[PDB]
Parts: C-alpha cells; sequence; structure tokens
C-alpha cells in the first residue's frame, strides 16, 4: 500500500519563460498566504503541492464551516459547546476537509491564467479494499455509501445511492417481467399496467430517500450556498431578504424570457439527430430486406458507420447552440449552470437511445408501407453508385415483426457488453499505451481526466427509459438490466479508482437534473408502452378511437397511480424531516428553560376563586371612585342559588 | 349602538329539575374555577353569562398561549422579551382573546350533558360601520380582511380573502368571454383554451397567497396543534417524535384502507342522484318537447316538483352512509374530521349542480336519438295516469340545441338571484316572524344558528365549475358571476351580522378541502370544455377520433400550462416564505454573538506565515524525538528558487 502526504496538487503549463514565470511566482505569492507549499518539476510542468500546515488555524476555519452551514438552516444544530476541539466527537471528514482546503484555494484567491488543473490525490489503500469488499458482497448497505462520501464526497455518493436503490427497485420488474415473458407473452396490456405502477413507485420512494439521505449527510439546501459563477450577469445590487449581505440581482422573470428558447432548440434537436437517424434506419431496411446483391455483409455496416460519423457531428453542431444559450439563461452558481446543460443534452440524449425504437414501434411493424418512398430512394441512389446501367436486383419488402425483438436484445445485451469494454477496458487500453516514486505517481495520475459523474448518470437514466418506454416489447429487458447494474456498481467503482483522478469533493442534496428526466421518461413510457401494444399486437387497426382509447387509460392509469402513491407516501414518517423537527424543537425549549427556569408549558385551583373574587373586588372599587353594565352576584354559591331558586319558580308558571 | 359588556354566553336546558338542577350545579361548579358566571334565567332556559375577571391572569394565560404557538413552530418568533405586558405591542385581538376563553370553557373543562350552545354576543357598533365602509367601497382591500380576522377568526376571514381575489380574478375571464360572445361566437375553440390558463393560473396564485396569508396572520400549520377528537379511536400511546409528549397513536396505513370505501361510495352517489336527475330530464323533454294536451304549463311544473323532493330526500340517505362512513375513517382533529365530511358531500353536490348540463351537453344536443326510449317510457306512463284509453296527442322530437342556452341562464341569472332572496330574505323573514335590553337581545341571539363557513365556500366552488367546465357554452357566464360576488361580499357579510350569531373564532391555514375540489374542477374543465366544443359544434361527429383528439391537446395543454405556471411563479419571490426566513435568521445569528462575542461569519495575513513556519517546526521536532514521507523545504522563497533552477533546467534538456 503506497502512501500519500500531499492535500492538494496544482501543476502549472510552461509554455514560455516571460509568461510561465509570472505564473509562478505569484501563484507562489498567494498560496502562501494561507498554504505551504513544495514544489518538484516533472513532466515540463512544474507541480505545485500544498497541503494545510497548522492544525489549529485549520480546525479554527473547519468549525467556522460547521457554523456557516448552521447560519443559513443547511445544518440543523448550532455547534453551540464553542469547544472547536472537543467538537471533533463529530471528526474532520477527508471529505470535509479536501473540500474546505480546495475552497480556500479556488475562492477569491484564485482562478490564475490557465493552470492545467487542481485535484486531490486518491489513497490506494482505501481504493483496495473498496474494490475488494464489493466484489465480495453480494448485497451494498447503507454504511458503504456513507463511506463513499466520506473519502470522496456527496457528489459521488449520491450516484452510488441511486444506484443502489434503482438497482433493488429494478428486481420488481425483472419479476413478472420474466413473469410476462414466460406466461403472458409479447405485448402484453398488464405488463405495461405493472410497469407504470412500478415506476411511479420507484421514483417517489427515491424523492423521499434524496431528503432524508441531505438530512443524514446534513447538506440539505446546499445547492443554494454554493459560490456565485465569475461570469453572473446582474444588473443592480441589493440585500437578501434572508441573511441581508450584499447580494447581486439578475431578474429571475427576465431569465424566464431567455429560457423559452430552449422550446425551439429541442425542436432543433429532434429534427436534426431524428432525420440522421430515420435515414441510416432507412438505408438498414433497403440493403438488408430488399437485398440488393453481393457485398450485403460488406454493405451491411455501411448503415452503421453512418451514424458512428453523424451523431458526434450533428449533435456537435448542436451542442454549440447548447452551450451559447446556456450562458445567455445567465445562472448565478455553477450547480444550475451545469445542470441546466445536462438538461438541455438529455434532448440529443433521448433521441440518439430511442428513435431506432420508435421507428420500429409506431412507423415500421405497425405500417411500414410508408417506408416505400424512402426505400425508391435508395433504389435509384444505389443504382448511381453502382456506375453499371443495370439495375440492382430487388426482392419484395416484407416486413419482420422480429425487428423490435433484436434491437431490443442489443440495447438490453450487446450493447451492455460493449459498454464494459467502452467504459472499463478502453481507459485501460489507453493507460498500458502510456506505458521519487510519490512523484511518478503523481504524473500519472495527473494526466487521468477528473471523474464526471453525469456521465455515469445517464447510463442508468437512459436504461430506466428503456424500461419504461420499451420493455413491454422485450419484458426480459429487466432482467438483463438487473445484472448489469450489480456489475456497474463494482465498475464504475473500479474506473473511479484506476481509470479517473480523484474528484473534488462537491456537495448536492439531489441527484438534480435527473429527477425531471426520470419523471419524463416514465410519464412518456405510460403512453409508449399501451400504444406499442395496441399498435405491434397485429382486425385491422383503428387508430381514430382504437389508439387513442389505449393511452387515455393507460395515461390515466398512470396520473391515479401517481396520487395514490404519493398520498400513501405522505402519510409515512419521514426520518429526515423528523429528525430535523426534533431537534429544532429541544433547542426551541431548551431557550424557553433557560430564560423561564424550567417552568415550561399549572391549574389554579377552586381556593384561588378567593383572589379571583379579590380582583373582582379591585374594578368595582376603581368603577366606584369614578348603569346596568356593572351587575355582578358575587361568589360561586349566591349565583347557584338565585338560579336554583330559578328552577321551581319557573316550573310554577306551568 | 347598543353595548356589551359580556365574552361569552351558556345557555342550559330545562327539562327536569332532577338532570337540569344537575345540570346547573355542576356546571357553575365548574365555570367557577376559572372564570365569573352571572346567571339571569331566559326563554325557559337560565342563561349563563361567562367573562375573565382577573386581567393579569388572563394576559398571563394568553402570553402562555403565544409561546405555544412558538413551540411549535407555527409562531416564527419567540416573545423573548418576557414582559407579558410589554408584549402588549402586539395586543390581545378579541379574536385573540375570544378564542382563547372559548378553550378555557370547551377544554377538558367540559363538554356537559346537553348544554344547548357556547357563542359570543355580536358587536353592533362593528357590524354597523361593516356593512356600511363595504357597501361605500368598490374596491375591498387587504386592512378589511385583516379587520375581519380581528373580531371573527381566521376560518371566516380566509373565506373573504378567498372570495376577494376570486371576484378579482374572475375579472379575466368576463374580458374574453365578452369577447368571445361578442365575436367569436359560441363553442369556441379558443374561449376554452383561455379558460383552462386562467383557472390554472388563478388557482395556483391563490395556493402561494395562502402561504403568505398563513404567514402573515401567524396560523401557518395551525391543523396540526388543535384538540383531538373525543371519540377519535387509538390502539396504543407513544411518544410524538418531535415535542416527545405522549400521544395516541391509531396505524395510519389502516385509515388509508378504510378510506378507500369512498371510492364505491362516490359512485353510489353518481348513481342515486344521476338516475334522479336524468329521470327528471327526461320528463322535462317529454312534456315540453313532446307536447302531451293542455295543462302543459301545470304539468311543466311537475318535474321540478320530483327535484325538491327527490334531491334531499336521496341524498339524504347518501349522507347517513357518508356520516358513517366518516367515522370510521376515524380522525384525529376535529379539523380534519369535517374537512372530509365535506369532501363526501362534494360528490352530492358536484351532481346536483351539473348533471342537468352533462346530460345537455353529451347526450341531449349532440345525439338525442338514444333519449327516445326514455320517451315512450314516458309515453305509456302518462296514458295510464290519464284514465282515458284514449292516447295523449304526441309530435316529434325535435332536438332544440338552446337547451344547453336557457339552462346556463338560470344557473348564471335566475338562481343567483333566487338565490339572494334564500340566503338573505328568507332567513330576514324567519326573524319577522318571530316578531333588560341586553337580555332581550341576547335570548334573540341565541336562537340565530352559528354561522357555517362551509356554505358559503361551495356556492363560490360550485360557481367556479360552472366557469371551469361549462362557460364555454355560454361565455358570458364570468360576467353574471363577477356582477354577483361583488354583492357575494355585501350580502355574506350582511347576514353574518343579522342573520347568524357569531361564530366561535377559529383558526386555519387554508381554505381546506376546497382546495383539491377546485383542482379537480379545473382539470375536469379541461376537459369537459373541449369536449362541449367538438360535440354541441354541429361534417359527420367521429366520436372515434374526433372527440378523443380534442381532449388529448386539450388536456395536455392544461398539463403544460400547469407546469409552465408553477415553474413562473416558483421562480417569483414570496414574502410570508422569506418574512419567516429572515427574522429565523436574525434569532440564528443573535445566539452566535452572544457566545462568540461578535465575532460572526479574517484572514491570517502573510506575515504570519512566521507562525506557520513554527508550528511546521514542532512537529518535525515531535517526529525527531521519535522515512522519505516527512519531507520539506521549508520556507516561502525556498521553494520559489529551487522550482525556478528547475525551469532553466528542463529547457537545457530540449
Ligand atoms: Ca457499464
Ligand atoms: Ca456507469
Ligand atoms: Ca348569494
Ligand atoms: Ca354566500
Amino acid at each position: 500500500g503506497v502512501d500519500f502526504v500531499i492535500h492538494y496538487k496544482v501543476p502549472a503549463a510552461e509554455r514560455d519563460e516571460a509568461e510561465a514565470g509570472f505564473v509562478q511566482l505569484i501563484r507562489a505569492l498567494t498560496t502562501v498566504g494561507l498554504a505551504t507549499e513544495v514544489r518538484h518539476g516533472e513532466n515540463e510542468s512544474l507541480l505545485v503541492f500544498v497541503k494545510v500546515a497548522s492544525p489549529d488555524l485549520f480546525a479554527k476555519q473547519v468549525y467556522r464551516a460547521r457554523l456557516g452551514d448552521w447560519l443559513h438552516g443547511v445544518r440543523v444544530s448550532a455547534p453551540h459547546n464553542d469547544i472547536a476541539q472537543a467538537l471533533q466527537d463529530e471528526p474532520v471528514v477527508e471529505a470535509e476537509r479536501l473540500r474546505l482546503i480546495y475552497l480556500m484555494i479556488t475562492k477569491p484567491h484564485n482562478e490564475w491564467k490557465h493552470v492545467e488543473s487542481i485535484f486531490p490525490l486518491h489513497s490506494h489503500s482505501f481504493n483496495k479494499e473498496w474494490i475488494k469488499k464489493w466484489s465480495s458482497k453480494y448485497t451494498l448497505e447503507q454504511t458503504d455509501i456513507d463511506n463513499i462520501r466520506d473519502k470522496f464526497g456527496e457528489s459521488v455518493a449520491f450516484y452510488f445511492a441511486f444506484l443502489r436503490s434503482y438497482f433493488r427497485f429494478l428486481v420488481i420488474p425483472s419479476a413478472f417481467g420474466f413473469g410476462a415473458w414466460l406466461l403472458l407473452g409479447q405485448f402484453s396490456y398488464l405488463y405495461a399496467l405493472l410497469c407504470g405502477l412500478w415506476s411511479v413507485v420507484f421514483f417517489e420512494y427515491w424523492k423521499k430517500q434524496e431528503v432524508d439521505l441531505a438530512v443524514q449527510w446534513g447538506v440539505r439546501g446546499v445547492s443554494s450556498i454554493q459560490q456565485s459563477r465569475p461570469e453572473f450577469e446582474w444588473e443592480h445590487e441589493a440585500e437578501d431578504p434572508i441573511t441581508g449581505e450584499p447580494v447581486k440581482v439578475y431578474p429571475p422573470m427576465k431569465r424566464v424570457k431567455t429560457q423559452l428558447l430552449q422550446i425551439p432548440f429541442a425542436l432543433a434537436c429532434v429534427v436534426a439527430l431524428g432525420a440522421l437517424i430515420v435515414t441510416c434506419n432507412s438505408l438498414e431496411v433497403f440493403i438488408n430486406e430488399v437485398y440488393s446483391g453481393p457485398g450485403k455483409q460488406y454493405l451491411g455496416f455501411l448503415p452503421t458507420i453512418f451514424l458512428v460519423i453523424g451523431t458526434p457531428t450533428i449533435s456537435g453542431v448542436l451542442m454549440g447552440a447548447a452551450e451559447k444559450l446556456n450562458a445567455m439563461e445567465n445562472y448565478a452558481t455553477v450547480d444550475a449552470h451545469d445542470a441546466a446543460l445536462i438538461q438541455k443534452q438529455f434532448v440529443l440524449n433521448f433521441m440518439t437511445s430511442y428513435m431506432a425504437l420508435f421507428f420500429t414501434a409506431f412507423v415500421y411493424i405497425p405500417f411500414g408501407h410508408i417506408l416505400h418512398p424512402f426505400l425508391n430512394f435508395w433504389r435509384a441512389t444505389a443504382q448511381t453508385l453502382t456506375f453499371s446501367e443495370k439495375e440492382l436486383p430487388t426482392r419484395e419488402f416484407q416486413i419482420n415483426p422480429a425487428r423490435i425483438s433484436n434491437q431490443m436484445f442489443y440495447f438490453t445485451v450487446t450493447a451492455q457488453i460493449v459498454n464494459f469494454a467502452t467504459e472499463v477496458v478502453v481507459p485501460y487500453i489507453k493507460q498500458q499505451a502510456f506505458q521519487a516514486e510519490f512523484l511518478q505517481r503523481v504524473r500519472e495520475e495527473c494526466t487521468l481526466e477528473e471523474y464526471d459523474v453525469s456521465g455515469d448518470y445517464r447510463e442508468m437514466v437512459m436504461q430506466f427509459g428503456y424500461v419504461a418506454m420499451f420493455s413491454v416489447a422485450w419484458p426480459l429487458a429487466a432482467c438483463c438490466f438487473l445484472v448489469n447494474n450489480w456489475v456497474e456498481l463494482r465498475s464504475d467503482a473500479l474506473k473511479i479508482a484506476i481509470s479517473s483522478r480523484r474528484p473534488i469533493p462537491w456537495r448536492t442534496d439531489s441527484i438534480g437534473p435527473w429527477l425531471t428526466a426520470l419523471s419524463f421518461l416514465s410519464w412518456l413510457g405510460s403512453i409508449t408502452s399501451s400504444a406499442i401494444v395496441y399498435l405491434c399486437s397485429n382486425a385491422s387497426p383503428l387508430k381514430a378511437w382504437g389508439l387513442l382509447l389505449s393511452i387515455l387509460f393507460a395515461e390515466h392509469f398512470y396520473l391515479v397511480v401517481q396520487l395514490a402513491v404519493r398520498f400513501v407516501l405522505s402519510k409515512l414518517d419521514s426520518p429526515g424531516l423528523q429528525k430535523e423537527r426534533k431537534e429544532r424543537f429541544q433547542t426551541k425549549k431548551r431557550l424557553l428553560q433557560e430564560n423561564l427556569g424550567q417552568d415550561a408549558a399549572a391549574a389554579p385551583g377552586i381556593e384561588h376563586s378567593e383572589k379571583i373574587t379579590r380582583e373582582a373586588l379591585e374594578e368595582e372599587a376603581r368603577q366606584a371612585s369614578i348603569e346596568m353594565f356593572w351587575q355582578r352576584q358575587r361568589g360561586m354559591q349566591e349565583t347557584i342559588e338565585i338560579g336554583r331558586r330559578m328552577i321551581e319558580q319557573q316550573l310554577a308558571a306551568g
């Protein structure tokens, strides 16, 4: 087990001594302002190792951070004891340390004229047992995730918390999915109902989990605390309606107006990628279904090649517009800026993942006769490329309903197998291609790209869409994903350790933009599943009422289930909110105790009716010192006897 | 202006001296436990006037109540000053006084073997200017509503707060409703779109208002504070997860199972009243459209009579099942119990308000040929009643599309005119029928029924449904309601003063069950409006895709609008939440100030790098007292020069 003695590493690129010298000078000038530097130069770049020296001054600032999170209400309970050191009964976590030091570096104390990067070093002692403990376990448990938060941060931890919860919830659709395949058969208007029910439950259950996880880890509402973006544009300056501190304001409704440009942008993405995919599918159909002579196996790869080149090209242009629109929307914090860029990308992600299936489930199988003009276009086009005047050999276009079965097999099996290779082996091959001791490790680590949690998130989010929308045509899909995900926990944990550098500890109280992404796929999957069932069942397909009634019920079945699930979950206890409420209440009570001396809420008693009587006297006396208004038959019994006399009096009349 | 000197009045029924005497004795025995009694007997019943004597002991308990609402988090800020009397800078409000005294009476200190009632007396001085100030104003303002809360309570105030907000929001559909009638015409697939958009906006905006209103009046979350029901059934006893006090527990999921019986109950209500209304409508059609000889004007009233007798009879039985089911569901607090009974009643309310229109807009006009079997039933039935063997004269059933126009005129104009008479004149006639001074006023007041806010709520809630659902066939409906509501504010205020006794001051943070009622009518009104437009437009009516596509778009238009409106309103500032957050933060900060002496959050400075250096020494010294691990080139410049030497060193290789 190799050890480390450094907190952070900062490499400064060396181009020309004029600017590179200036870079090294003032960078050093600033770091020593609060932190120690040892600078050994390797791999053509000087490496500025930075760690916190004084632990007394550091524990003084970590404690100040604990207080800060409390003051804005992120942290439920004040660190009231005021003993900075004995408050390490809740010790400084490695993630908490690395984050706060990274703050000191990357607060307004730096960012510095093209510094290559800033990153902490891994812990091989920890990384070894990590992949070991998880490869021995069949089932992970919350303590493991808490450990992940401790070394890496909540941003990384939440993914594994999500992946884990999604894995176990993925057991259920694997059950009645296998059951639907075994008994009910394909295109079941029953598996579809169970699918929507499940998607609602898992999602609504996960949202409840994020709250509890935020409370346990103490990051609830951390989204509205992080440093604002440098390139955030502000018109004027006012006071924070909560803190009272000077905050820079930008009209929220003016941002809303700019965000309306996502509607034509999304349409631009659906058209661009959509046309690209529907075209390559038309080639796929023409060369396979419509023969076209020898070399078919060679030609079979041709439409696939168009996808490989076209997808990054077409979407690459669209992303430039996405990145451009993103800045225009002008987000205050870095958290919101990247979360919105992901939402913009999701439209591209949706197209490049499902449009092949939409083409099959709504155009190919249920109709297909509308593909004839597309086929003829390739007929004449193939004739020109042939150079020979003779027509290419042709056979009748025959609709194959097994197309939806083969494509689904790829997405659930083959594409997941080439995934394991691309996500792990290809970066591992890259390392093999590259092929004191600390410094050598430092250089090798310095290469590796920063771990992007977004990449791992969509892989599972897009996969969920396959279940929610198109698994009704392949009910064994949940089973394939369930197996992959068990490996996915291990595999993703493995690539963080060796295929990527240690990411900066970063905090969030949710999976973020992926929530709405999941919510959309689940809803669309209620329409998608039922419509597919009706159309791909294969009586004449009366699109008029037949398709629409099927969608009407299943979509409304989804909506009713949603209200039902939320209602039930709303009457269940939530530890995260309850943990908050109990602490807040005791804090409220203790203050009450202190001021009013442990008399916190007796009854006066009847004997004190004498003091009531004496007080009633005093009003009379003051009034006397000063007509029907002040009439009183004082005394307890005196009023009783009068009424009693009235009792027999009133019966006398009768 | 007649004055009053009493806080509360308690009449004890006088049947037989044996029990009535016992009633008067111990009731007096208990009241004097904390409150004064003067007992004058009138109208065959003894009247026990009750008011608080000691103002020092009363201000001691009002202050204890201010603290209680704080402790559970209802009240944002502690009454920290601890001066009970100088905290009357926020004075005891008449509603606050009357409520707290009513608590002392009606806490576990009473309820008492058939006491007739418990109620405060009106304030004629206040009631006079009330109806005066509002009958002079064209526009009410928030200060007026605040005054209503002060004298009557939040329960009463919220209605007028809702009615006022609903009145001004009702201006908008009156505008493009008049515009649709003036220009676009009936059954406009554009007014319908504007209708759904408005319903979403008004509703979502009002929900935002309730939060701010709750904060302003300091009743936010008061629903979970009020006394539990006596007949609440509990299995075991545990600790409150917040307070830690012994609370009685009843399994929430067991209540959910019982609440599932609302589904067959609702169906039972729709069938019972529905069959009753669809039948009376069949008579209405037969005697008018299908002639049936002389006496038609006399016979015309006959189907109306069936409604008058049948509705309270049929729904009266259904309510017995509702009241029965309500108790089975076993609600902890009185607040939740009555709110669920209202929800059950709403199904009956919906039927008795719209089924006549549904019959017209979906059965009569667009089809009508399915009414022939219903007509023949009345044909033979009328023949038997005639006693003469000769057939009743008959003419061809002709569908009249003006039916939907006449019914809508009634609901918007005529029914609102007979409303003013029924809601105000009829109780006033009752008073005229009935036809010291305080005591006489007391007796007369003692008769009057307690004001029920529920009655006034549904009148506006059911009215809203006419707009959301059926106003597309009569776009001038919003105009009729707009006028009525201006009067409704005045009229309802007038009947509270003279037609009903003063209600017990009661607190709530929302309109309650009516929220979901409004939410349902708005959604169903998106389906209802569009379906009516397509069906009642009058090409052949292709129900298959024509009806369903129309519903698909308009419902999804509603759903998209909802997400749009919520999104926009979520990025708007909310005073009620912000008022809460700012106070909480300052409270948080001040405690911080006190313990750590106004050092609440500087930078160390470079010169202190000397203390950094000395601390770095000490670790070395301890290590010395105890291989590559501890290597340091200490000093700021020493590290700079080494790296600098490396700079020219690395270029030498190149
Ligand atoms: Ca993978
Ligand atoms: Ca992954
Ligand atoms: Ca009225
Ligand atoms: Ca009313």
